């Protein structure tokens, strides 16, 4: 599933997951992509950080689903 992470200098990060990835893994997959270690992203949905060793399932996150990313070290 397809899913966007927003920026605070407003960029819009498509990255396509699986729905059993933990939120570690899904940022792994911004890492592949955009090259900005796992270390430094916060990941916001449902308004509230997301814990890297849950999982997209465990928060409900769907396909088209917003996560907003807070840079963090
Ligand atoms: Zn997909
Ligand atoms: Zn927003």
């Amino acid at each position: 599933m397809l899913i966007k992470v927003k920026t605070l200098t407003g960029k819009e990060i498509e990255i396509d997951i699986e729905p059993t990835d933990t939120i570690d893994r899904i940022k792994e997959r911004v890492e592949e992509k955009e090259g900005i270690p796992p270390v430094q992203q916060r990941l916001i949905y449902a308004g509230k950080q997301l814990a890297d060793d849950k999982t997209a399932k465990d928060y409900n996150i769907e396909g088209g689903s917003v996560l907003h990313l807070v840079l963090a070290l």
